[PDB]
């Protein structure tokens, strides 16, 4: 069986979706291709990079990207991480499944908020893998 595709979408492909891609690559790497995008691109949040560094994952090489139609069409699962993404997610192909795993926006907050969200995302992806 060929690897499946999971697409994490958020508001600015800066924190939540970047950490989800980071965790996804490691946790789901054997059976999935992992991508992330945002309704807008704010670049990779510095605190999100620091947060992943604490768990020995480098996401400073990630890119902040807008939603790509080609990736959507080939996605097995699209996961929206916030209301903005969920409400503004472009129309998906009829056969593509979509789920909303909401996480708080750590933007403008202390280091600790990124640590908290980082780990809530980790748990969600770990559970997903064991479905
Ligand atoms: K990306």
């Amino acid at each position: 069986m060929d690897k499946k595709t999971i697409y994490f979408i958020s508001t600015g492909n800066s924190a939540r979706s970047q950490m989800a891609e980071g965790w996804g690559k490691e946790i789901l790497g054997e059976g999935w291709n992992v991508y992330s995008a945002g309704i807008e691109t704010h670049g990779v949040n510095p605190k999100a990079i620091e947060a992943m560094k604490e768990v020995d994952i480098d996401i400073s090489n990630h890119t902040s990207d807008l939603i790509d139609n080609d990736i959507l069409k080939q996605s097995d699962l699209v996961v929206t991480l916030c209301s903005d993404a969920d409400n503004n997610c472009p129309i998906l192909p009829p056969n593509v499944k979509k789920e909303h795993w909401g996480f708080d926006d750590p933007a403008g907050k202390e280091w600790s908020e990124f640590q908290r969200v980082r780990d809530e995302i980790k748990l969600a992806i770990e559970k997903f893998k064991l479905r």
